[PDB]
C-alpha cells in the first residue's frame, strides 16, 4: 500500500487542517489524502 493523494486534489489542500478531524471528514481525508495527512 503506497502513500499518496487520490482525492480530486483540491480536497486535501482545502481540508489539510481538517486531517486531524475526529469526524468523517477527517477519516476521508486520511484515506483520499494519505500523503497530505501524513501516513507514509
Amino acid at each position: 500500500a503506497a502513500c499518496s493523494d487520490r482525492a480530486h486534489g483540491h480536497i486535501c489542500e482545502s481540508f489539510k487542517s481538517f486531517c486531524k478531524d475526529s469526524g468523517r471528514n477527517g477519516v476521508k481525508l486520511r484515506a483520499n489524502c494519505k500523503k497530505t495527512c501524513g501516513l507514509c
